[PDB]
């Protein structure tokens, strides 16, 4: 449907067919890549807590789209939506870990239960994902994995501690289940961005100035820069690219 | 004490009198940490959860070591043995989140409880340490803590996940927490050993995995659990005083392979 | 032209028509960018050493592709070459610093005059190249610039140190260029391969330096020239127009073992 | 001479005795090293191109400093000094590779020359200096390297290509050095400040607030803080550290 975004012109013969599968996919960075593999004629599953914004964008993007409600705090019900997945179109193809929580939070504020709460909502969903997709991947022979990392932790950024952690904690994690798992033909990579303009983020126009004077290249970032990098990273023009970070940030990182 | 382990000729007058507070002390790495600041003229509290270890070995290190028995995962017990040192002997000035367990498990076999605990273990604790030191140290204006790393995660090493993604995980946590708590006169950063033989590590068979590690190492022999104090010493000291948000990798070379 | 590798079999519609200069295009790594830009529909010249390899291939290509001879080490023919392009197809789009040697040496043998050849050869040209499509790119207000990198400084791997030490170089020189060139509408990659299988790398025995890349490697067969190549596409077209400073490294998990 | 900064009150006994040699010893961070490792009671050598700031504070150290005049473009010369210093006082333990020139230069400006000529004097004597001491401190089975480092270019900083290219470098040839070199019993490390007050450093207040807002630690670093990393990565305290970075950066580089 030509009023939701394609993001790229790029065509990726590869990618067509292929089940993919996306966390936090019914808002922001996640509903771009749900709409940008959509457009490349992949079959893709996605999941989200918002029941409704969930249904609507499925309804948008037809029946190649499938919403499956998801609290990815809940493990038992995340493996569920991976079967359900699974019995629908087969093996997982392309596993996109993308779903997270930056709300803002003093290092003096957080307690116990925060701590756990925001690393059940930002890491251990993506170990558990990898770990459901990962069998049937190995069945094929065939497989990848994105997991959506951060700079934030890499600018150490203050005011956050649980969401930085988690992304750093991601960063290792890709690198050893590239090596756990690429002898079963899996490959994973973790995809970086920077500050991306989103409707979520958000005295607006200065903060997104202040992005544009850091950053080396000065224009905006937003949801389709990702999406462009996450279909390269699903596609077999990297089936040689496994462990590793890719970043893209407009050069924000490197201030 | 006459028969202890000093760790180096080295002397770092800065240290003398510092209150050093170090978690998985009993044993180990942690113990050699204990015994290296107790020689610098140190005041070293330290939590392990082994009672009779940690007991025989304050026994041995005398008066200016305080030994709390902790189980990490335990928060409430955390923070209280905290309060307790503060109590004691006042503000920390030295943290080291040393305390981990990195028993091997599969990928595929690893179930929620396992990932939360060995989380716990891991992780969890050495933010809540952290933070509770951090408000003394902010009224003195000053003190260090140091995250004990791995290379483990850098080499992409498979067959303990949680361990891995912990140590990873810790290495983001001394950057924002580096920046975080710098504004007081905090300084954060992380020792990252590579193989370092101890008698836990230990336990050819262990000669040939030892050869191995001098093939794929740099300088050809092994480390031990004094190369980790050297550096904690150093870390702790003055001399790094400018240094924060940092790893310092003491792995003969293991790491770049 | 019917015979020719296109390397991948998607399209990038955003490089129709691009001007894309590559150093060392006639043979190895550069022949393959040279061919997959081509299949792309870019207007496509290329450097190099070899006169009658270089002319065959431009031959082999047709009119979209543009061969100059050229010792990268004369910094005055590059610089020609370049204005050569510009007159014939206008501003350079994409730069592809691709031109190398990467002879084993002994580090204690290398004199003088050796290493500052093998720093000419590695290093002084992407600067140079760099420098020369900048203004063009800057007119324009956009442009791409792609340094070959290597896993190879990364791994600390011994017997090259001019080769590994002129990769490092380019690791440095991609992120203070991204800065100093992106006001400019430019952005600067390194593309960091691993082990590529290429005429000249192969130049048991190979079989068996084969199979220890494979059992070193995290995904277990052999990168080639189509693997950069694919790499390639994607950091000069618009689907990556947001990155820069960075590297990309495409080596089925080499550098981490 | 207590009129000279001995740097740190530590003290390290491994350091008595070793033959440490620093380039660019004359001024700034290099006149820091070696008079810290003056006070160590090393024997220290040092090179550099000015003649009266070398003999000046080989006179305020006395007779466990030797000054050699040297420009360390003339490689030449460059081997000359060490095998001076190994005929004095034997095989070199401690090499420092100090001697850079930090002058500022657009893209663009940049000629052949120029180029060369930077690299030459921020680059190449490091390999060589190394080349040389190698040999003697591998009859011997042990020794130290220290390269000076940057976080210039680990911030990507604009406007001086030549030096933070021969930074990146540097960077490189510590990890391979490591390696080639580690069997012989010698280790190779990078010492890597942030934004150091010195002298020849310079509207200077305005300066120098920004680093301390821009840092992690709120107050300015010195050449001491360089001195004091560099003891102890020459001492036995850091026999099993090779291949690495040491940043001395106050956070500088983590923005
Ligand atoms: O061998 S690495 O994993 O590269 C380095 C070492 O890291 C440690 O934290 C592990 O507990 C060791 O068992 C391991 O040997
Ligand atoms: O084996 S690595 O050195 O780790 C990766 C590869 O890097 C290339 O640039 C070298 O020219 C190859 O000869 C080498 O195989």
């Amino acid at each position: 449907s030509s009023g939701m975004n394609r993001h790229t012109d790029t065509h990726y013969p590869s990618l067509a067919d292929k089940v993919v599968l996306i966390s936090g996919g019914a808002s922001g960075i996640g509903r771009a890549f749900v709409e940008a593999f959509v457009a490349q004629g992949s079959r893709v599953a996605f999941l989200d807590l918002d029941a409704e914004a969930g249904q609507g964008l499925a309804h948008a993007l037809g029946a190649n789209s499938l919403f499956l409600p998801c609290d990815v705090r809940d493990i038992e019900r995340l493996k569920a939506c991976v079967a359900e997945v699974e019995r629908t179109w087969g093996a997982v193809d392309v596993l996109i870990n993308n779903a997270a929580r930056d709300d803002r939070h003093a290092l003096a504020d957080v307690s116990v239960e925060y701590w756990d709460e925001r690393m059940q909502t930002n890491l251990r969903h993506a170990f558990f994902a990898a770990q459901a997709v990962a069998p049937g991947m190995a069945r094929r022979g065939s497989g990848a994995i994105i997991n959506m990392g951060s700079i934030s932790w890499m600018r150490g950024r203050p005011g956050m501690v649980c969401y930085t952690t988690a992304k750093a904690a991601l960063n290792g994690m890709t690198r050893t289940l590239a090596r756990e798992l690429g002898g079963q033909g899996i490959r994973i990579n973790s995809l970086v961005p920077g500050a991306i303009r989103t409707e979520r983020q958000d005295g607006l126009e200065a903060a997104s100035q202040a992005f544009i004077d850091q950053q080396m290249l000065k224009f905006r970032l937003d949801a389709s820069d990702c999406a462009r990098l996450a279909l390269f990273l699903a596609s077999d023009d990297s089936r040689g690219c496994t462990g590793q970070n890719f970043v893209v940030d407009a050069g924000l990182s490197i201030q």
